[PDB]
Order: C-alpha cells, then sequence, then structure tokens
C-alpha cells in the first residue's frame, strides 16, 4: 500500500485514541487550555491538529507529573500513567499528519479542558464520517 488518502487508516485509529483519553476526562480537565475553537474559518483539519498538538504537548509535558492529576491513591498513579501514553502516541499521530513545522497556538482565552476535548470528539467524528466515501 502507498497510494491512497492518508486519512482513512491513520485517522481512524487516531479517533478510537481521541475516544480512550476521554475516559478519565473530569479530574485532568480542571485545567483551563486553550480554546482553539472561538474563530474557524479557514482552518481545516490539518491546521486543527498542529494546533491542539501544540496544546496537547504541554499537556502530557506538564499535567504528566503533577500532583493535580496524580490525587491520593495508588490506583490513581497506575491509570495516570496509562493516560501519559496514550497522549504521546497522539502527539506523534494527530500532527504528524498535519506535515507542519510551527504552529503558533494564540488566538483563544483560557478556556476548561473538559469542553476543549469535548469539541476534539465531535469534530472528530463528524468530520471524519465523509473522509472516505
Amino acid at each position: 500500500e502507498a497510494e491512497a488518502h492518508k486519512c482513512d487508516i491513520t485517522l481512524q485509529e487516531i479517533i478510537k485514541t481521541l475516544n480512550s483519553l476521554t475516559e478519565q476526562k473530569t479530574l485532568c480537565t480542571e485545567l483551563t487550555v486553550t480554546d482553539i475553537f472561538a474563530a474557524s474559518k479557514d482552518t481545516t483539519e490539518k491546521e486543527t491538529f498542529c494546533r491542539a498538538a501544540t496544546v496537547l504537548r504541554q499537556f502530557y509535558s506538564h499535567h504528566e507529573k503533577d500532583t493535580r492529576c496524580l490525587g491520593a491513591t495508588a490506583q490513581q498513579f497506575h491509570r495516570h500513567k496509562q493516560l501519559i501514553r496514550f497522549l504521546k502516541r497522539l502527539d506523534r499521530n494527530l500532527w504528524g499528519l498535519a506535515g507542519l513545522n510551527s504552529c503558533p497556538v494564540k488566538e483563544a482565552d483560557q478556556s476548561t479542558l473538559e469542553n476543549f476535548l469535548e469539541r476534539l470528539k465531535t469534530i472528530m467524528r463528524e468530520k471524519y464520517s465523509k473522509c472516505s466515501s
């Protein structure tokens, strides 16, 4: 394989991964991030992945080792480790498909990661239901 539309395999898999991070999105999503869905005009899916990929980088780099998401139990420690891994995979694949270099994320106020991930699942599914025809 080689001739095709990079979107059916790499992206459908990137969708199930986007839903995997939606499992623990209540205690770790209480950390305001940037809202990249306030002004979408000429931005396509690839541009929205490189931007959301930069914000996803700060999520797995800083919160990956923050007592905030940790909690105070040994069980939440093993579960948290699984969240950081699923993130690394979506940080290289989400924008890896975009094929971009710099992505100055900046037009956005302090939104809550709860509504951010919410719009991430809605955009991935709704727009990928027509990726292939």
